């Protein structure tokens, strides 16, 4: 797991949308 930032930022620019939608 990332430390709750790098990963984070880029959550919101949708870069990250894996682990926010489905099982995938």
């Amino acid at each position: 797991m990332a430390p709750r930032g790098f990963s984070c930022l880029l959550l919101l620019t949708x870069e990250i949308d894996l682990p926010v939608k489905r099982r995938a």
